[PDB]
């Protein structure tokens, strides 16, 4: 249900050049997981009932970075600022969502479609919309379904973004990677989840809640067996997330 805005040719050219610069930078700095977390926290504050929050540039504001869920993202904002400055015509909103798409691409994931045109909005959303790692399947539906308006399939696919990166005890308090290859975007998050706890590796209570719910569990089994299907459903889910409240809700 989307109607994308028209942007000038100069805007379009800047998008294309920024994507190339972002690839090289993100690869060099080894920070893909962090950029993916930044885009996800930027978008995941959207609430469809009030049409507030979502991917509109606000995560750079000191008021939003202080949200406790956002521990560590000040690093990500700071890292990107000198590059953003080379592209003054782009909104921060677009730039951060593009960083997220590129993070998936450069770690070997699917090519998520990207449409430009998000505007930077002045008011950050209220704290507390991002999900709690200690809660379960009901909470996940409250947040992704009721607030953001995504489907159950989207919830499972997007959880698979834990295939890259790690928790840090100084940020959330949890510690460690979910997979043994945390810079490679693949389906191993789902394979580690099935085979159970392994020393070295992390499972949140919210990751485990996927294994026990009647709807989530078949999707976990599908994605553990078929990386192609995971990549397809992931690209679809990431696109929707990156576009919440944009070009029609
Ligand atoms: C499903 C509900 C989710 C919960 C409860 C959750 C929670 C967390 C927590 C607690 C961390 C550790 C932060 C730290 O200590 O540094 C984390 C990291 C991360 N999250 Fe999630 N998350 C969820 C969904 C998502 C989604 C939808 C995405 C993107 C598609 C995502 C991407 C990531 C990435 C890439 C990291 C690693 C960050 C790094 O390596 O610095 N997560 N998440």
């Amino acid at each position: 249900g989307k109607s994308y805005p028209t942007v000038s040719a100069d805007y379009q050219k800047a998008v294309e050049k920024a994507k190339k610069k972002l690839r090289g930078f993100i690869a060099e700095k080894r920070c893909a997981p962090l950029m993916l977390r930044l885009a996800w926290h930027s978008a995941g504050t959207f609430d469809k009932g009030t049409k507030t929050g979502g991917p509109f540039g606000t995560i750079k504001h000191p008021a939003e970075l202080a949200h406790s869920a956002n521990n560590g993202l000040d690093i990500a904002v700071r890292l990107l600022e000198p590059l953003k400055a080379e592209f003054p015509i782009l909104s921060y909103a677009d730039f951060y969502q593009l960083a997220g798409v590129v993070a998936v691409e450069v770690t070997g994931g699917p090519e998520v479609p990207f449409h430009p045109g998000r505007e930077d909005k002045p008011e950050p959303p209220p704290e507390g919309r991002l999900p709690d790692a200690t809660k379960g399947s009901d909470h996940l539906r409250d947040v992704f379904g009721k607030a953001m308006g995504l489907t159950d399939q989207d919830i499972v696919a997007l959880s698979g973004g834990h295939t890259i990166g790690a928790a840090h005890k100084e940020r959330s308090g949890f510690e460690g990677p979910w997979t043994s290859n945390p810079l490679i975007f693949d389906n191993s998050y789902f394979t580690e989840l099935l085979s159970g706890e392994k020393e070295g590796l992390l499972q949140l209570p919210s990751d485990k809640a996927l294994l026990s719910d009647p709807v989530f569990r078949p999707l976990v089994d599908k994605y553990a067996a078929d990386e192609d299907a995971f990549f397809a459903d992931y690209a679809e889910a990431h696109q929707k997330l990156s576009e919440l409240g944009f070009a029609d809700a």
